[PDB]
């Protein structure tokens, strides 16, 4: 549970964004790529399984996530690879977020990267609201706690 | 204090790396980037502030990070920019662990910018001491999820 | 305040700043850079908000 | 502990993950779906689970 991801490739403007879900939490991480292979998906996978422990990842058939490229970087990292609505729910929030701030930058991936910010930190309104970025270190610091 | 993080630009085969270093726990996260620009540090500043609370960075006086793209994305994000003094480390020595693991597995990848986020990986997990220790990445998720329960 | 502007003068290709904004226009952007009045069009001006950090805390 | 991705001959396509059999000093015997093929070293890339090692949970 604290090590579940699921991923998907979106589209803006003529570039693709590779978005990454920690599903018990919300926070994502989001970033354009120059192509959408297999390639680019595995040097992104690289990158998050060395920030966060990800056990498990959950995509769809694309050709990308298929590809040989990513299956040796999940065998590297020790990743377990599911093609079996989190995402959707969540990168709807990401493309809100996306059109709120595109106007102050140039850039696609400059905008991705402001949402990513505002998503993480936003906490929720009430009583003891927490961000996503708060409950996914509060998630990971428990189960290390549970060794 | 759990906000601290220093930044700092190597050089590996003709390349720039950029490093960050969680200052209270030796978490690192590196990146080939494709110029030592202000523009490659902003966005990769961008890019840390939304994954981990970055609330100060202490840099040298390179001129990417006295860049003004580096200080228009510090005030967006809300981070304080700490130059050091002219004319002068702790960054050194996680950056000194990095290559060091980097040579270990420079054979198992084609490219540098691989190698380099096989590394992070391994240093960020490594227990420290031994089996019964510790890793900076169990370092900084203990130290920013003790600094939530205080607020 | 909020706003931060950075800006190119004349065809000096480094950017100047910050900077603080006053107007934005359609085509041209007014600001002030240390008790000097500049008119700059809009695409020589990058005007940057507090935003992130009006979201964080 | 290992497993090799490969290109047959003239063939574009990266092929894997395989099972790797035992290793030569330039070429490698592994199983690709119940096939056995000798593939040079050249044409071959040897993924362990080094990053597995220095993570242990499941
Ligand atoms: C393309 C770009 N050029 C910029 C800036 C700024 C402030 C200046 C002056 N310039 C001109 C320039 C180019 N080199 N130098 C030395 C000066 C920004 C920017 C916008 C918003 C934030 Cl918070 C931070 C930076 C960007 C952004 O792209 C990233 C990848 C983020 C750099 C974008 O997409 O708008
Ligand atoms: C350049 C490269 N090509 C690779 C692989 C693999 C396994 C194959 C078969 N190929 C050929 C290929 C290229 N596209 N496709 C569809 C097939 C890897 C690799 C090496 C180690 C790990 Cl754990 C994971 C991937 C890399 C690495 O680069 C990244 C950026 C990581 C992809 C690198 O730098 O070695
Ligand atoms: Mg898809
Ligand atoms: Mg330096």
């Amino acid at each position: 549970s604290p090590g579940i991801w699921q991923l998907d490739c979106t589209h803006l403007e003529g570039k693709v964004i590779l978005v990454a879900v920690h599903v018990a939490s919300g926070y994502i991480e989001a970033e354009v790529i120059p192509a959408e292979t297999g390639q680019e998906t595995a040097y992104f996978l690289l990158k998050l399984a060395g920030r966060w422990p990800v056990k498990t990842v959950h995509t769809d058939n694309g050709s990308n996530f298929t590809s040989t490229t990513v299956k040796a970087a999940c065998w590297w990292a020790g990743i377990k690879q599911e093609f079996g609505g989190v995402i959707e729910s969540m990168n709807k929030e990401l493309k809100k977020i996306i059109g709120q701030v595109r106007d102050q930058a140039e850039h696609l991936k400059t905008a991705v990267q402001m949402a990513v910010f505002i998503h993480n930190k936003k906490r929720k309104g009430g009583i003891g609201g927490y961000s996503a970025g708060e409950r996914i270190v509060d998630i990971i610091a428990t189960d290390i706690q549970t060794k």
